[PDB]
């Protein structure tokens, strides 16, 4: 007489667009249209006085290969200057930025002329000078976070303003002072080529270009930081280091959301922002990157920083795995801390639905992807099938997936004995293919049952075929932290996939699992093995019972 425990449904977040998480973000550097005529060939009463930044110009990017600098190839193909630069190109001190998981800053053509003429051959667009982008892009959104009240990250920041002919800014070169081309971290008159510590005359170099520092309090899910401008330095001129911004943010999943506070009153472009969002990258949050957009739309800024290493104790926050049903091997998936969305090519596929398990079909061109996600009673995890389909109906890239939001380790129950029941998906292949399909038939379906003993840290599991007397697979595992690890097997006898060949006999199969939700009220895990022959790919989930 068991029954799912009652749980207060997960509280659903509705984020402003700018606050949605992505692998990266970019924006084009604004350039004033200097043309004297409009597209219909009539004289503008007034040549444009502005070129605005807007939320529609701030674009999500999602390239998996961070070696491919965004737009670098495009800029090279169209350039007539041959002057292509980017913030990681290593050609000056300020462009030597040693990050492993993140790229950020800018990529641009120093001098590029766009002239567009209409049918009548009248020029209605004329822009010139710097052409490029401000961006950040990260890879491997972190699945584990360091423990502690203060972890320091150091790095850079970069920016572009909007354009207004009324701007009278100081500290920027004629290449970008806001009148014809945006003021950017490219045109700012800062120290670019003298390393920290050097002395020019008796002037010590304190900093390079635009530097950032953050103090992350992982235990309290918060962080603060500072962004600095490090002025040009001579033997004739001591360096002026000024703080432009203070930052505060709160951490959710592997992301953070907050504000940037302008530190200098009365600046027409360096103003406050309520729209700061970024994330941790690297398996252990070795690095961080993000962006903000000022409230008066005067400025788009990005930043990136890394911690000194670790060799740090971490606590896992996320599981998101894909198991291939042909190689029976596993690979990581991008996830930001929401197990109910699948992220593909920057598109978020919502996995929830009205049914116990729900199928989703989405053209993420050019691939028609379909995912079957379970289950409606699992609030902090999902698992299911995922494949590309072509035709009516051949199938391609067939696989399994599992995602979960780990229970905090200090919220793991301290004892003792509880029951967990759920279902699973799997594929055992030796000769013929034997599948398991998730369902809600607690009686005689593809059942999963776990005895969990928090006292002596043990998980024991049974996984059944439909109309199954004894289990097809059992699991013996050990609870360590907020997850478990152990072995899946079958009886010493093995089990019939069908007479012509022996039962599938499996032993010492490596199984990884997690505890999910506020108080470990859900568990899930996977295993896979490739043998010639006798192979298997399986994912499973279950909910804690009461009574």
């Amino acid at each position: 007489s068991y029954q799912d425990e009652e749980t207060k449904k997960k509280t659903k977040e509705e984020l402003d667009k700018l606050m949605e998480p992505t692998l990266g973000v970019e924006a084009k550097i604004p350039r004033r249209n200097r043309a004297l005529f409009d597209k219909e060939g009539n004289r503008k009463a007034t040549p444009d006085t502005t070129d605005e930044l807007s939320e529609a110009q701030i674009m999500a990017i999602w390239n998996e290969n961070i070696d491919e600098i965004p737009h670098l190839k495009e800029l090279n193909d169209k350039t007539t200057s041959g002057l292509i630069y980017h913030s990681h190109d290593g050609k000056q001190e300020d462009k030597k930025r040693n990050l492993q998981y993140v790229r950020s800053g800018y990529v641009f053509d120093e001098s590029y002329s766009e002239i567009v003429k209409n049918k009548n051959g009248v020029p209605y667009i004329f822009k010139n000078g710097i052409d490029g982008y401000i961006y950040y892009l990260g890879t491997s959104p972190s699945k584990e976070l360091p423990k502690g009240n203060k972890v320091t990250y150091k790095g850079t920041w970069d920016f572009t303003s909007d354009v207004k002919t009324s701007y009278e800014l100081s500290g920027f070169s004629d290449a970008g002072n806001g009148k014809n081309v945006a003021a950017t971290s490219i045109s700012d008159n800062v120290n670019r080529d003298h390393k920290v510590g050097e002395k020019l005359g008796d002037n010590e170099v304190k900093g390079v270009a635009h530097s950032s520092e953050f103090a992350v309090d992982f235990d309290n899910k918060k962080l603060t930081g500072s962004l600095y401008r490090n002025g040009y330095i001579n033997r004739n001129k001591a360096q002026e280091v000024t703080k432009r911004y203070s930052i505060e943010a709160d951490i959710t999943g592997n992301r953070f959301r907050g504000k940037a506070k302008a530190e200098k009153a009365g600046d027409p472009i360096f103003t406050d922002s309520n729209y700061l969002e970024g994330g941790f990258y690297g398996p252990k949050a070795e690095e961080m990157a993000g962006k903000f957009f000022t409230n008066n739309k005067s400025l788009f800024a990005v930043f990136a920083a890394k911690s000194e290493n670790g060799e740090t104790t971490t606590e896992r926050i996320i599981d998101a795995t894909k198991i291939d049903l042909t190689q029976f091997n596993a690979k990581e998936l991008n996830n930001f801390g929401d197990a109910s969305v699948l992220i593909i090519d920057g598109q978020k596929i919502d996995l929830a639905g009205v049914n116990f398990k729900n199928s989703k079909t989405v053209e993420i061109n050019g691939k028609t992807m379909v995912a079957v996600a379970c289950c409606s009673n699992l609030e902090y995890m999902k698992f299911g099938q995922l494949w590309q389909k072509e035709g009516k109906q051949q199938v391609k890239d067939n696989s399994l997936f599992l995602q979960g939001e780990r229970t905090a380790t200090d919220k793991m129950p301290a004892g003792g004995n509880y029951k967990y029941v759920g279902t699973w998906d799997a594929l055992v292949s030796k000769g013929t293919n034997w599948i398991a399909e998730a369902d809600n038939n607690r009686e005689s379906g593809y059942r999963t049952e776990f005895d969990v003993n928090f006292s002596d840290k043990k998980v024991n599991g049974k996984l059944f075929d439909k109309g199954g007397v004894n289990p097809v697979f059992t699991v013996d595992a050990t609870i360590n932290g907020n997850g478990f690890i152990g072995s899946a097997k079958t009886s010493d006898s093995g089990f019939a996939l069908d007479s012509q060949h022996g039962n599938a006999v499996f032993s010492d199969i490596k199984v990884n699992g997690g505890f999910y939700g506020p108080t470990a009220g859900e568990l899930g895990g996977q295993f896979h093995h490739k043998s010639d022959n006798g192979s298997v790919g399986a994912v499973f989930g279950a909910k804690r019972q009461i009574e």
